[PDB]
């Protein structure tokens, strides 16, 4: 939607694109369907299958979120894997270096938690969206009912103006009618609600992890500071590294951070 | 219910039983159920069965109603055969006797056509009950799945109290609520209003047919004048019976006034 107006579907850069260009597509492309295959692919198959034909494309949304929530499972879990391994591979290195990696490797770890309570929440908004889609499809026969209902009023209509079969069936379709005008109602109530706090639920939990997420990236790259770069000439070796207590007071430093955020002390601000 | 305040059945016996005591009750009593036999209560059994449960009794007398129809009709036709043989009978006979009882068999032929009439309006009685009950069966549904909900979701409420189908099944109850008291609103009207214009009609007609059958029945007896109840004495003849054109004067009179029988004219008062 970024695309500039022009023939190619190239997004209009940013002023972070314009201080450093963005990098070449990533080679990780596979040729594959991009779906988990045919058996992550069954699962969407059935929900376009024999359901109330209203809440079919709800249905459809609520197990790709499904979807949605598996693959971060796969990449919460391993991805605290992938810290254990990098807390691994840094245990024989440089003093400094080992301590920095494991600095990071414990920083990834509280990434992943944060992940897992993200996802938590995911699922508490894939249950009101479960919630909505169920009731939906509980209001849908009542209007395929009324359509049942008038389609055989008029055939019956057209054989006849004066079966009382009509009569009866008009009657019961006056009250089909309005049994259907209160269920539409307090239908599309239920859906504004559910609707409204399931995404507000939803934007607030994604800020809030994205904005934690990121005063640890901060700190991160506070605590980078601590290594030297310059590099060391063959032969001698450099001084030894002492900044044990200044790694510990920046990881104190962003505990009591982390503990102290709430949701009033949201430094985040729209304009 | 015209019973006195005895230990006995016997109703209270009004002016006429004075003037002339009551007859000894009929020796047509016979030995059967008096319902026409199993053949003719299989309809009564079949109203006694498989239905909405509600109309069960109103379509139990819409069949009951169905069967004094067809003892009407069997009592109409026979009798209207009883006046011809009774004309059959007074062809040989004496000339005033055979005039006088074809009189009495043309209005007795009156009576069965009479009879006839009454007969469809009470069809039309009939087929206003008929509508009435279906009506009444179409509604029922309506509150049998109102008690079906309730009771599942009482158990449901037993079961434990945050199931999200608890909360559905309440969400389709409250429409279902509103839906069955629109249902018992215009099932009380349509009940109202079939049922009172339904007996007025009924009752208008049965007033109708009984007044114009006793005015019949007055003009005949004003015709039995006509005959001589003086006894002969064997030998001599009595002399011949010239009265054809009385007999023709009443018949016409009782023709006109039978064509100018209406409602307004209806000399049968209430007090």
């Amino acid at each position: 939607m970024h695309r500039t107006y022009s023939l190619r579907n190239s997004r209009a850069p940013t002023a972070s694109q314009l201080q450093n260009p963005p990098p070449p597509p990533s080679t990780t492309k596979g040729r594959f369907f991009g779906k988990g295959g045919l058996a992550y692919s069954f699962r969407r198959s059935a929900a376009g299958a024999f359901g109330p034909e209203l809440s079919r494309k709800l249905s459809q949304l609520v197990k790709i979120e499904k979807n949605v929530l598996r693959s971060m499972e796969l990449t919460a879990n391993e991805r605290r894997d992938a810290a254990k391994q990098l807390s691994i591979w840094g245990l024989e290195n440089d003093d400094d270096v080992s301590d920095i990696t494991d600095k990071l490797g414990v920083l990834i770890y509280e990434v992943s938690e944060l992940d897992d309570q993200f996802i938590d929440r995911y699922d508490q908004y894939r249950l009101t969206l479960k919630s909505i889609r169920d009731i939906e499809g509980s209001v849908q026969p009542s209007r395929d009912r009324k359509d049942k209902i008038t389609d055989k009023i008029a055939y019956l209509k057209y054989k006849d103006p004066q079966s009382p079969k009509i009569e009866v069936l008009e009657q019961e379709l006056v009250r089909a009618e309005a049994e259907s005008l209160v269920a539409e109602a307090q239908l599309s109530n239920i859906t504004r609600s559910k609707l409204r706090a399931a995404f507000n639920y939803q934007f607030d939990s994604i800020i809030e992890h994205s904005e934690k997420i990121a005063l640890i990236a901060g700190y991160g790259k506070a605590l980078l500071e601590l290594l030297d770069d310059s590099p060391v000439t063959p032969g001698e070796t450099r001084p030894a590294y002492d900044g044990y207590e200044a790694s510990k007071q920046i990881i104190i430093d962003a505990e009591s951070a982390l503990n102290e955020w709430t949701l009033d002390s949201a430094q985040v601000k729209p304009t």
